């Protein structure tokens, strides 16, 4: 009955260990209640079954300015009724058997840990027993004792799961098992590129992010601005983002808020229009369905009128900071820090500025009801050589009336539910656990949400046509000189998400919104774009292109440690190859079409490998250890 928390105090050295529980209930006023030092040396605390969902903070009880220590420093660690966990000397929150008197094998690495090394050394331990057994990827049971280790992932191909079951028997004779899952990740290098002349100071984000992936610069094609996506395909994506990286996810409990989650930007052009498709995701259905509003079509972006922006670079030399300029009826010049800000209903601070070069701002709104929608040009130079967006020359694209959807000067916009991508990658960690930077870490808990129940109707799409004559260009300019684009999303003023993604969208994501500390400050702060725009039509002249090399991801389908006579499938996949790839598998250097089966007869430690050669003689090799 209830739950248990254990604390390893061997490194902290606190004289008294306190535990503070908050969630379904609060055990006591901070610093909390005193944990019990056991014979194990561990400190233990127990919570009744009413404490159904809690977060745990360990501290030494002393006050600020008198030697206060605590862990974690911010949110607590998750503990639900029925669970039993321990904070290790290495500060890992790990399962520790169950809250009973049985024996259990456990790992000193947290369950479901991802890793990109060739193996993860997991230490094993026993609760209420002194001998156990383990099986890895269904291997024969093997003895183990406290301190022993298992090379999780060793010998395996990358991007694969590992299953590890620990068996234990206590003094009550109950045999128990604990099954653990780990993922070995593999990340191929991607061809990236950047040009100094655009004034960018932050590299384009990679991993799951990508700017102009595979040198996709959009495609020449007439697009039908309806709500239908049959005229687009993946090859036209110019900026790939990720799902569930919008600011709200970094708050302790902000999944009730409407998402602003940009997933992907596509572009095309003909002789009349520049075209865009924009994908937005809504993974609340999967992450937090208890939040009814957010995990519903009530969170569709056109529910209200929210500003959106396509920022373009037409003349590449011009650098517009976002500042805006205009003239009164009496001729006097005025300036604003952004084209829109505290404007009409919006009484909120915030905005997005630009270090990367832009000179044009397509300023529209999320339900296409703002009659003031405009295309601004930075056509007026400031004293510092920067350019300012001009109210006096703005091209109006707004509707005359919301019901007519009759935008001026040729601007077309249609929005709808839907999803063009067939995969929706994003981190699916428990609410409140998100950490700054985890969108750049390949060992975060990444999932394809289509494998967790995502549906096409969950997401949202916008299809947009901007007439070339409203940008001062033609098709030939796009295809020989090229331009840059970025989609910005807001929640009223400040940016929230961009494609290409910019880190200033999340540099303050965990700070508190001034009007409601449960929601993110990113709604109201000042963003500053420093990544490269996505190119359309052609590359900037001084572009340095980093070509990813031809490489291979190789390994076994079962973890090292199988039994003799077990068939072991060796697998290989290649990346960035030219034409036909020829694989050549070996065991101890002895050769054994993209895979092959190897049955070892005798025990021992083997070297498995593959050499891969493509049609231009490019070679890639991998060699790994497999033990039986
Ligand atoms: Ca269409
Ligand atoms: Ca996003
Ligand atoms: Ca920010
Ligand atoms: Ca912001």
């Amino acid at each position: 009955s209830g739950s248990e928390a254990y604390f390893d105090n061997s490194k902290y050295g606190w004289k008294d260990v306190y535990v503070y529980a908050y969630g379904t209930k609060e055990n006591a006023e901070w610093p909390g209640e005193l944990m019990t030092k056991e014979d194990s040396g561990l400190y233990k605390a127990s919570f009744a079954s009413s404490f159904k969902s809690e977060k745990i903070i360990f501290n030494n009880g002393l006050e600020k300015g008198n030697g206060k220590e605590q862990y974690p420093e911010a949110a607590g660690l998750s503990l639900k009724a029925g669970e039993c966990k321990m904070l290790t000397a290495e500060k890992q929150w790990i399962d520790y058997g169950k809250p009973d008197d049985h024996a259990y094998g456990y790992t000193l690495t947290a369950n479901n840990t991802a890793f990109s090394t060739e193996s993860l050394d997991v230490k094993l331990a026993l609760k209420n027993a002194d001998k156990g057994y383990y099986s890895v990827d269904g291997s024969a049971k093997k003895e183990f004792a406290n301190g022993d280790s298992v090379k999780v992932g060793e010998g395996k191909i990358g991007n694969s799961k590992v299953t590890l079951t620990l068996y234990a028997t206590g003094a009550d004779g109950v045999e128990t098992e604990q099954t653990y899952t780990f993922k070995k990740t593999f990340t191929a290098s991607k061809t990236t590129f950047s040009a100094k002349s655009d004034g960018h100071t932050t590299a384009p984000e990679s991993g799951y992010y990508g700017t102009n992936p595979e040198m996709q610069l959009g495609k020449h094609k007439t697009i039908s601005v309806d709500g239908d996506l049959s005229d687009w395909d993946s090859s036209m994506i110019i900026a790939q983002g990720v799902a569930n990286d919008d600011p709200r996810v970094y708050m302790p409990s902000s999944m009730h808020e409407q998402p602003w989650d940009a997933y992907a930007l596509y572009s095309a052009w003909d002789d009349d229009n520049l075209y865009f498709l924009l994908e937005m995701a809504n993974t609340t259905y999967i992450t937090s369905p208890e939040d009814n509003f957010a995990a519903s079509n009530e969170a569709r972006p056109w529910r209200n009128s929210i500003p959106m922006y396509l920022a373009l670079s037409i003349d590449p030399a011009k650098q517009a900071t976002g500042k805006a300029v205009g003239t009164n009826k009496d001729g006097s010049v005025y300036t604003n820090p952004f084209v829109w800000g505290c404007t009409n209903g919006t009484a909120k601070d915030g905005g997005t500025g630009f270090t990367t070069h832009i000179d044009t701002l397509v300023a529209f709104d999320s339900n296409n009801s703002n009659g003031g929608a405009s295309i601004f040009k930075a056509d007026t130079q400031d004293t510092d050589g920067t350019y300012m967006f001009n109210y006096d020359t703005r091209i109006p694209i707004g509707v005359t009336s919301f019901q007519a959807q009759d935008n001026k000067n040729g601007f077309k916009i249609k929005y709808a539910n839907g999803t063009k991508s067939t995969s929706i990658f994003g981190i699916n960690a428990p609410k409140g656990s998100r950490v700054m930077g985890d969108n750049l870490d390949m060992n975060s808990n990444w999932v394809d949400f289509f494998d967790e129940g995502y549906k096409n109707s969950y997401g949202y799409v916008y299809e947009i046509a901007v007439p070339l004559n409203t940008l001062g260009i033609d098709r030939s300019y796009i295809e020989t000189q090229g331009i840059g684009a970025m989609q910005i999303l807001t929640y009223g003023t400040s940016g929230m998400d961009t494609l290409p993604h910019d880190p200033s969208m999340l540099d303050q994501a965990n700070l508190e919104y001034s009007y409601d500390p449960s929601t993110s400050h990113e709604k109201e702060d000042i963003d500053n774009i420093t990544v490269p725009l996505a190119r359309i039509g052609a590359l900037l002249p001084d572009t340095e292109v980093n070509e990813a090399p031809f490489e291979v991801n190789f390994g076994a389908n079962l973890n090292s440690g199988q039994s003799a006579g077990t068939p072991i499938t060796l697998l290989a996949e290649s990346y960035h190859a030219t034409g036909d790839v020829t694989y050549s598998f070996t065991v101890n250097g002895e050769t054994v079409t993209d895979s092959c089966v190897w049955t070892p007869s005798a025990d021992g430690t083997y070297s498995i490998g593959v050499v891969a050669v493509d049609a231009n003689g490019n070679k890639a090799e991998s060699t790994k250890t497999f033990v039986v």
